[PDB]
DNA sequence: CCCGAAGTCCG
DNA sequence: CGGACTTTCGGG
């Protein structure tokens, strides 16, 4: 069974505009975990738009198939394009897609893909179906996979006043001893971001609970101005 | 335009 | 460690 014609077309069109000179520093930026064609986002989005204009967006029955096929291609631009395409099918994504999204998180994993899946797609799903959080978050925290652990931390990133504070701090407490940069930094990020909504609670949390130095520093990057730095 | 959100380099 | 500074992306 051949690849979907939409994916074959995208592959051909992206490859025709590859830039090996840019691809080298792009690959180094991602610590050489991926091959790159060398196409940056504004052009990549236009090339995708070209293929949609010519071929039309594939029927929804093929949505997951298209995403997986792009996920399996070597160059990182194809996963970036897959995420652009998933945004176009956004109105069709629901709680039944959580395992599909899990699998994307733990394949071809790095911060660029995981941070584009978690606070947006998963965040939206768990906002609508909070009763399902406990069907996934404990497993993710207990996982060997740091990207699932990061997912547990960041799915609430954009919740603002809908933040479940008790949940947030419980998750952070479970992971606060991790020596993994991407976990320490995610804790810092979600605290920094939530501090834009409720700075008092974040300040109290970081002053009174154990965190990695990186996590605490990133959490209070802005709000330390509001409280001051004691002698 | 602006600002806020990985990377290298250097005490 | 944490500050100084980098490019790229998203959004106001
Ligand atoms: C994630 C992130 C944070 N700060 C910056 N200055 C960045 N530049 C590119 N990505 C960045």
């Amino acid at each position: 069974v051949p690849m979907h014609p939409f994916v074959k077309a995208l592959q051909e069109h992206f490859t025709a505009h590859q830039n090996p000179e840019k691809a080298e520093p792009m690959a180094r930026y991602m610590k050489n975990h991926f091959l790159f064609l060398g196409i940056q986002t504004p052009e990549r989005r236009q090339l995708l738009k070209d293929i949609i204009q010519i071929h039309t967006l594939p029927d929804q029955k093929d949505f997951q198939i298209i995403i997986r096929e792009l996920w399996d291609l070597p160059e990182r631009e194809f996963q970036a394009a897959a995420l652009d395409i998933m945004q176009k099918y956004k109105k069709h994504i629901n709680e039944t897609h959580i395992p599909f999204l899990e699998e994307l998180i733990v394949t071809k994993s790095w911060w660029d893909s995981v941070d584009s899946i978690v606070p947006t797609f998963l965040g939206d799903i768990f906002l609508k179906h909070p009763e399902l959080i406990s069907a996934y978050i404990p497993k993710w925290i207990a996982s060997d996979n740091i990207w699932l652990q990061r997912a547990a931390i960041l799915f609430q990133l954009k919740y603002k006043q809908k933040m479940d504070e008790e949940l947030l701090f419980w998750i952070i407490g479970q992971l606060h001893s991790s020596k993994e940069f991407f976990i320490q930094k995610a804790i810092g990020w979600v605290l920094r971001e939530y501090a834009k909504t409720n700075p008092d609670v974040v300040w109290e949390y970081v002053q009174n609970n154990e965190l990695a130095p990186l996590s605490k520093r990133e959490a209070i990057k802005h709000i330390k101005q509001n409280y001051g730095i004691n002698n």
